[PDB]
């Protein structure tokens, strides 16, 4: 997964994925379902959590994949979030997931790492906390 097609992916906002990579900088994705409700309560927190400092440090987002995982098709979706929490959350839709079938995920939610140099890091499956966070943006190793 080339940094030149992640950052060619488009979010919710038809703005380029790119803008939320550079500067030599980690970056996590959060992957994330219309239909998972706690997904969509979690947006919220996601969307502060991506205003934490502690989070700031590294770009924070997440992807959809539509018309996959029984995930609303592509256009209706964006249209759907489109009306759900604020334009101050990050929100990448890749058709197909690329990323998300490149990984084999398929499973929400999801997390992903990506190194400062824009390639695959760390895979996690299922889902963190702030504090997980911040052990994440402190170590990678960190694990119980």
């Amino acid at each position: 997964m080339v940094p030149h097609t992640l950052s060619t992916l488009k979010t919710a906002d038809n703005r380029p994925a790119s803008v939320y990579l550079k500067k030599d900088k980690p970056t996590l994705i959060k992957f994330w379902a219309s239909w998972c409700p706690l997904c969509l309560s979690e947006l919220g927190q996601t969307e502060k959590w991506a205003q934490d400092a502690k989070f700031s440090s590294a770009n924070l987002i997440t992807v959809a994949s539509p018309g996959f995982l029984h995930e609303k098709k592509d256009g209706d979706f964006q249209k759907w979030y489109a009306g759900l929490n604020y334009p101050k959350l990050p929100v990448v839709t890749d058709n197909g997931g690329t990323i998300a079938q490149s990984l084999n995920i398929s499973v929400y939610p999801s997390w992903a790492l990506i190194g400062k140099d824009g390639d695959v890091q760390r895979i996690v499956k299922g889902s963190i906390n702030e504090a997980q966070a911040l052990a994440l943006i402190r170590d990678p190793n960190a694990d119980l």
